[PDB]
């Protein structure tokens, strides 16, 4: 009960703001606030150190690989943008390409299904989607929008369904609007304001794309997610028809507002559920065809993460805890502990092959501490 991890990676002289795998190499990317990003290996103890990115002038606040394993994007808030190709199959890492656009980046993320792809939003409000060439690893701007006025706090591509040359991108703002962009001609699909949602005032956070296993088959239904508990689900191959909205959280007198801010959405495809995450530590499960809520856990501190992942819901803490809850029960089974200070970000890995053996998934952390965490879960 204070450390049961199975090995840490610890480089970082400061926080660890993100934490990214490469989709078929045992291949971690972390990045931190001491302007550097570190490479190290998922599958050994302890972790083999497989080098440091350098060349930010900031913060480093988004690692991703590309879905195909070419490539590592990396973001920081002087708002760089470096592109690392892969090498010898994956064992180096060689800046191909970089670009400094805006002033400071708030997320970015690699497309999870269409190859070299990658998107991102700046505190300016401005939305950016690139592709890398696959020979030399130059950058090609899609698009770029200018349409929201305030920091854009989200994006998540959608309908990631259909095929290469379907690309559509969702991003939300502080201003309270929502856009889907068409990133190949930097159309705007739609745009959602505050007159679509009874003029209530929505500075929005967080954003998750449903499964079509759960939505009968759309493959563009998106959950929000506001600073002040305001939640709604969105049909954005419908126009961006809301299918549902509600404020999901009654606060307690003299309470913090922003303890009401949905810091994270997962959705689950096997349970037909939504569990969202809150700055006051709430996590509530929806049942995905009433909107009610199903579950409700509460943490001491606040939510950081949910992931779902088969009977399992996972939260991540700020109080430096990795919970791991029953999706149907809502029992917890096992908590992840060994941090000091809070857990900002983590990754889930599977057993690549079935061996017949039954062999843990494996949850890795970004800690604020600058500490990385690896830990095995039940089942």
């Amino acid at each position: 009960m204070s450390n049961n991890s199975l090995t840490y990676f610890d480089k970082h002289t400061d926080s660890v703001f993100a934490i990214g795998h490469h989709p078929n190499l045992p291949l971690v990317c972390t990045g931190g606030g001491d302007n550097l990003a570190h490479l190290w290996t998922s599958h050994s103890q302890p972790p083999k150190f497989a080098g440091t990115l350098t060349g930010y002038g900031e913060s480093v606040i988004s690692c991703s690989f590309t879905s195909e394993g070419g490539f590592l994007v990396t973001a920081d808030m002087s708002g760089k943008v470096l592109v690392h190709m892969g090498q010898k199959g994956g064992a180096q890492w060689k800046l191909a390409s970089q670009m400094q656009e805006v002033e400071e980046i708030v997320w970015l993320k690699t497309h999870p299904t269409i190859a070299r792809t990658f998107a991102f939003g700046a505190t300016d409000g401005s939305v950016w989607c690139y592709q890398i060439n696959e020979q030399d690893g130059s950058l090609e701007q899609l698009m770029s929008g200018f349409v929201h006025q305030q920091d854009c706090s989200m994006g998540e591509f959608i309908n990631t369904d259909k095929g290469e040359n379907t690309l559509e991108l969702v991003t939300c703002s502080l201003d309270s609007t929502i856009v889907a962009w068409n990133c190949f001609t930097g159309q705007q699909l739609f745009k959602i304001t505050q007159a679509e949602i009874k003029g209530l005032e929505a500075p929005w956070i967080s954003l998750s794309l449903a499964p079509e296993t759960l939505t009968k088959g759309n493959s563009g239904v998106v959950a929000c997610g506001s600073n002040n508990g305001l939640l709604a689900v969105i049909n954005c191959n419908n126009g961006g028809a809301i299918l549902h909205l509600s404020t999901v959280i009654e606060l307690k007198p003299e309470q913090d507002e922003l303890d009401a801010s949905i810091e994270s959405i997962s959705w689950s495809s096997k349970f037909s559920l939504m569990a969202i995450g809150l700055v006051c530590g709430e996590i509530l499960l929806y049942d995905t065809s009433a909107w009610r809520v199903r579950h409700k856990f509460v943490l001491e501190d606040s939510v950081t993460k949910l992931m779902f992942d088969n009977d399992d819901l996972f939260a991540s803490c700020i109080n430096g805890k990795v919970y791991q809850f029953n999706a149907r029960t809502g029992q917890e089974k096992f908590v992840c502990v060994g941090h000091n200070m809070g857990v900002l970000d983590f990754i889930l890995l599977h057993p690549v092959a079935n061996t017949g053996t039954e062999q843990k998934r494996k949850v890795i952390t970004a800690g604020d501490e600058g500490v990385s965490l690896v830990f095995e879960v039940p089942n």
